[PDB]
DNA sequence: ATTGTGACGCT
DNA sequence: AGCGTCAC
């Protein structure tokens, strides 16, 4: 009752770019706009691998991971843009730079946590208080929320999508208690107003559209964001959680999409997030550990404490290449040449990072995968990163991995290498 | 023959 | 440190 905290202390948003790499390519090439199109990596094997899909193409069943030749079977008019290739490998620089455009705009409004190349969490608690005191008890007009959905509404006692959106928004705004600067629902609503402004700024200043979730924590904000993609934002209130979670598959919640979530389902014999409420905290800790158990106990009630971390920049800079099937590396000169290619791309990125961000990486991580290993990475080893020099970095990487060659003759490499990876980490101010 | 990333937990 | 999980 009076002492059960409800996880309503913060306003958190998650902003996620719509079909991001496609929008980057559509901005550059107007011929691709408003078309079924996808972004592909490589081309020789089965037309290349799709990594991003416009919503028009999704209507035909085109998905990420699909080979372009197969996507063309579903959508013969599908347009394609290829990822740039440099030093024999896909190079993601255009999309990293477009990401920086977006992240810098978001940072004007509040502290952000860069969660991926196309999404960031925003802690809007302080901006909301500021806007509430600036408002001074004035009601919030539906005109300030032109792309907002209120999850769970309309309910209780039109057949077009926009009409239903507005009905739900009207119900929400009519029930709002604007006199209380401490009402969590009012705080979320003001947060949604700010996120409308943020998303309008992103679109105006970059051309890119995005979706967003607004709630009281990161997990609910991320879940909310997906409910009404594309080009829309969704408010998930604390009160909306019991109905929303009552039919929400456990795998849809961030961090439960893999083996842990499958074990929750298997061990407890449940399917939906809401069913977790019927277990004690101790029961959940007994099955999934102290940390996971406490997290699940609170999360299924809509409560999570994970902070929005003040971090706009990636904390590692990595370069990797797969060598699948018959292309696996089997000679010493091959391994050396590709380590050099990776190191040269890495040195380029690291030198730019040092100039832009006043920091230097101090550790080099070298990872490989050998033919036959089902795991993604076979061995990882670190060494010192003291100079941004590609030849030195590639020589050091080879020195670190050379004992992995089981071949008697040095000139060959056994077993063949199906992946190389160089990662710069452990950044220090400079 | 997904690929190229990137954050964080465990021991 | 080196390995595993999870999601982009
Ligand atoms: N498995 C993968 N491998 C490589 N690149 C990937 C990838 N998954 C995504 N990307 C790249 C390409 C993606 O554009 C970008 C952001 O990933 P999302 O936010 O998961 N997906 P998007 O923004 O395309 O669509 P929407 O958010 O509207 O559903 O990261
Ligand atoms: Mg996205
Ligand atoms: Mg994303």
């Amino acid at each position: 009752g009076p002492h059960m905290a409800t996880g309503q202390d913060r306003v958190v948003a998650l902003v996620d770019m719509d079909c991001f790499f496609v929008q980057v390519e559509q901005r550059q090439n107007p011929h691709l706009r408003n078309k079924p199109c996808a972004v592909v990596q490589y081309k020789s094997w089965k037309g290349g691998g799709i990594i991003a899909v416009s919503y028009e193409a999704r209507a035909f069943g085109v998905t990420r991971s699909m080979w372009a030749d197969d996507a063309k079977k579903l959508c013969p008019d599908l347009l394609l843009a290829q990822v740039r290739e440099s030093r024999g490998k896909a190079n993601l620089t255009k999309y990293r730079e477009a990401s920086v455009e977006v992240m810098e705009i978001m940072s004007r409004f509040a502290v952000i946590e860069r969660a991926s190349i196309d999404e960031a969490y925003v802690d809007l608690t302080s901006a909301v208080q500021e806007r509430l005191q600036k408002l001074q008890g004035q009601p919030i007009s539906a005109d300030l929320l032109p792309s907002t959905y209120i999850e769970g509404l309309p309910q209780g006692p039109t057949v077009q999508k926009e009409g239903m959106r507005k009905q739900g928004l009207f119900q929400w705004l009519d029930s709002l208690q604007i006199d209380n600067l401490t009402s969590p629902d009012l705080q979320l609503t003001v947060g949604a107003v700010i996120v409308e402004e943020m998303r309008a700024a992103i679109e105006r200043e970059t051309g890119f559209q995005c979706s967003a979730g607004i709630s009281h924590n990161k997990v609910l904000a991320k879940l909310a964001c997906g409910l009404n993609k594309p080009n829309r934002q969704t408010l998930v209130s604390h009160g909306s959680v019991p109905q929303l979670f009552s039919q929400m598959p456990i795998r849809k919640i961030r961090s439960l999409g893999g083996k842990l979530g499958a074990s929750v389902i298997e061990i407890l014999g449940i399917e939906y997030m809401g069913e977790l409420t019927q277990f004690t905290e101790s029961q959940l800790q007994s099955h999934f550990g102290e940390k996971n158990g406490s997290w699940l106990y609170a999360m299924c009630r809509g409560i999570e404490h994970d902070p929005v971390k003040p971090r706009q920049l990636p904390k590692t800079i990595g370069c990797s290449k797969n060598f699948p099937g018959k292309t696996a590396l089997a000679t010493r000169e091959q391994v050396q040449w590709w380590l050099l290619q990776l190191a040269q791309e890495l040195e380029e990125r690291l030198t730019k990072d040092r100039n832009d961000n006043d920091r230097v990486a101090t550790q080099l991580v070298v990872s490989i995968r050998v033919q036959g290993d089902k795991r993604l990475s076979s061995l990882r080893r670190c060494c010192a990163l003291t100079r941004y020099d590609a030849h030195k970095m590639s020589h050091d990487a080879f020195t670190v991995i050379k004992n992995c060659n089981t071949s008697g003759i040095q000139t060959e490499w056994s077993p063949p290498l199906t992946m190389l990876f160089l990662c710069a980490t452990k950044f220090s101010a400079s």
